[PDB]
């Protein structure tokens, strides 16, 4: 099977938002609207905003999952490479095999799907004075990792779910985990032009 990647705002007007971090060679995470693609360094904080037009019910959750972007690879489970899955960089909560972690949320749950074997991380659902909520993700392998992503592009799919896991909303973005996100974004954006 292959998870749907179709954008779906749903009843609550769910969609993502990204900061404007620029493309300085020092930057650790940067998002390209033109490419709908996030470029980030290994294991660095990736702030992703969650926007809604109205507040979803108590018990609503937000799940993240990675899939390969190319159709010929889409049935393969995205996982950490043979090196990184064994490097004992556990935060005590994320399984060592999971590519995507949520940073600084003790209520994060990590799922190994019993049927598809795919990995995901899910958190429960702004503060006073704020207009959106932000989740902080980490990507724990480089796009280039041999025996893992192996230079294949991935997408992250973010789904808004009810307490049963039923779909309420969906958005997605491509991700490249690389040493120099600023330069790579600049390069790919120029290539697109
Ligand atoms: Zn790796």
């Amino acid at each position: 099977s292959v998870p749907s990647q179709k954008t779906y705002q749903g009843s609550y007007g769910f969609r993502l938002g990204f900061l404007h971090s620029g493309t300085a060679k020092s930057v650790t995470c940067t998002y390209s609207p033109a490419l709908n693609k996030l470029f980030c360094q290994l294991a660095k904080t990736c702030p992703v905003q969650l926007w809604v037009d109205s507040t979803p019910p108590p018990g609503t959750r937000v799940r993240a999952m990675a899939i390969y972007k190319q159709s010929q690879h889409m049935t393969e489970v995205v996982r950490r490479c043979p090196h990184h899955e064994r490097c004992s960089d556990s935060d005590g909560l994320a399984p060592p095999q999971h590519l995507i972690r949520v940073e600084g949320n003790l209520r994060a749950e990590y799922l190994d799907d019993r049927n598809t074997f795919r990995h995901s991380v899910v958190v429960p659902c702004p503060e006073v004075g704020s207009d959106c909520t932000t989740i902080h993700y980490n990507y724990m392998c480089y796009s280039s990792c041999m025996g893992g992503m192996n230079r294949r592009p991935i997408l992250t799919i973010i789904t808004l779910e009810d307490s049963s896991g039923n779909l309420l909303g969906r958005d997605s973005f491509e991700v490249r985990v690389c040493a120099c996100p600023g330069r790579d974004r600049r390069t790919e954006e120029e290539n697109l032009r």
